[PDB]
DNA sequence: TTAGGGTTAGGG
DNA sequence: CCCTAACCCTAA
């Protein structure tokens, strides 16, 4: 069952991009306690947030 | 391991 | 329902 992204998970990805730059998906995933999210999931999520103005 | 296009399921 | 966010596929 697919799981929608929480606003806390989205803020984690936002700070991880700030602290490490886009494309550093495996580095961002390790800097935050992401449970059930792969680095590819983080990259797809970032594309969604960019498109949704976030 | 990431980028970018393609695919699908679940919620608005 | 069915659009789209959450997925998958794969070159490099």
């Amino acid at each position: 069952t697919r799981k929608m992204w929480s606003v806390q998970e989205s803020e984690w990805l936002k700070q991880g991009v700030v602290r490490y730059g886009v494309g550093h998906w495996e580095r961002i995933r390790s800097a935050f306690p992401f449970a059930g999210r792969t680095a590819v999931n983080l990259k797809d999520r970032w594309r969604t947030m960019v498109k949704l103005k976030m």
